[PDB]
This record gives structure tokens, C-alpha cells and sequence, in this order.
């Protein structure tokens, strides 16, 4: 089983779903996009990660790697995409300091 997920900065209140999708198709091919945030409703510590960041999954392998490396860069709105490796290292170091 293979799973791929990219992390990209959130969108403004003006950017609608229709606008986001349209612009996307205009440049770059993405499979699907989604975002969630765990508020926490238990007596346990924060195990999951809840951030405003959005998750995007590319369908094309080539386009997937291309986007993963660097952002799309759009004059209209500045896009900021991160790599899975970077995030993994971030959390890894974080927990390291705690424990």
C-alpha cells in the first residue's frame, strides 16, 4: 500500500471553492483536496495534529513530485507548499526535545 499527501498553506476568505478549483485546473493537476482539525473531546493528551494547513493529493506522479519539490508560484496569490520529509523531521525533533 502506498499513500501520498502534501501540505500547503491555507486559503483566504475570498478564495471560494469554485475559484480554487478553477485556478488549480488552470495550472497543475491535482486528484483531490481536503482539510480537518481535531478540537479534542476526551480526557487524553493531544495525540493527533490539528492545523489550519490544507492537505492536497496529486494524481499524476510527475506533477506530484514536481509540486512536492517547489510550490506552483502564482502571481495572483503566493502559494507555499511544504514537503512530507520536512514535516516529519520537524515533529521528530519536537518530540525529541520533550522526551
Amino acid at each position: 500500500t502506498d499513500h501520498q499527501t502534501v501540505y500547503v498553506k491555507p486559503v483566504p476568505p475570498t478564495a471560494t471553492l469554485e475559484q480554487l478549483t478553477e485556478f488549480f485546473s488552470k495550472h497543475g493537476t491535482v486528484q483531490a483536496v481536503w482539510r480537518r482539525y481535531f478540537a479534542g473531546k476526551k480526557d487524553a493528551p493531544p495525540e493527533s495534529r490539528t492545523k489550519p494547513s490544507v492537505f492536497v493529493v496529486f494524481n499524476s506522479s510527475e506533477e506530484a513530485e514536481a509540486f512536492q519539490k517547489a510550490p506552483p508560484m502564482y502571481d495572483d496569490v503566493q502559494l507555499t507548499a511544504e514537503m512530507k520529509t520536512t514535516y516529519l523531521e520537524r515533529k521528530a525533533e519536537e518530540i525529541a526535545a520533550k522526551k
